[PDB]
């Protein structure tokens, strides 16, 4: 049972629908002005997984609309055996830090484990001031301690793109997912009954 979860949660506004679609093989010549999300769905995200005998990896990635209705009401989406992802609008320079600053909400508010990564989305449309400041401020308050341990790392990502932009976060989910283990069972291969 190769399987783990993960939860991309941001400000409405961050871009996220955008940024998974490009992660999942969408392309071009499509709607550019997506829509926002309500509500909390779930997508399957069969990533193949190589060495010199093929190995594979499924993420259970929720999808959380970036709006209070979908957060601060939803407590039970927060676990142990899932990976965070935070969807960082670069465009407001270091003020995104203060808006996401709350989502402790949930995070701490209920057990929950392995953050990861924060996408540092718009970086077409901002400027080098603000994604300076922003990963002043990002590593100020939250790689420091936001409150818990959300003393990880960044990525400032072109989520219109792929490229390098999408690859870099492939990659960093997988390689924490693929070598997470919980009560020290590796989430990705376990034995399950049914
Ligand atoms: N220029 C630019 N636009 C983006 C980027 N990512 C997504 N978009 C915008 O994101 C909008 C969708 O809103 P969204 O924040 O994903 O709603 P949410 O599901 O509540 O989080 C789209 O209409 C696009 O205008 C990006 O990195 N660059």
């Amino acid at each position: 049972y190769n399987r783990m979860k993960l939860m991309i949660v941001g400000n409405t506004g961050s871009g996220k629908t955008t940024l998974l679609q490009q992660l999942m093989k969408t392309k071009k010549s499509d709607l550019g002005m997506q829509s926002a999300t309500v509500g909390i769905d779930v997508k399957d995200w069969p990533i193949q997984i190589r060495d010199k005998r093929k190995r594979d990896l499924v993420l259970n990635v929720w999808d959380f609309a970036g709006r209070e209705e979908f957060y601060s009401t939803h407590p039970h989406f927060m676990t142990q055996r899932a990976l965070y992802l935070a969807v960082y609008d670069l465009s407001k320079g270091q003020a995104e830090v203060d808006a996401m600053k709350p989502w402790l909400f949930n995070i701490k508010a209920r057990a929950s484990s392995s953050p990861v990564i924060l996408v540092g989305t718009h970086l077409d449309v901002s400027d080098e001031k603000q994604r300076k400041a922003c990963m002043s401020k990002i590593t100020k308050e939250l790689l420091n301690k936001r409150g818990f341990p959300a003393i990880r790392d960044y990525h400032f990502v072109n989520a219109t793109e792929e490229s390098d932009a999408l690859a870099k976060l492939r990659k960093t989910i997988i390689n924490e997912s693929l070598n997470f283990k919980i009560r020290d069972q590796l989430v990705v291969g376990q034995l399950i009954p049914d």
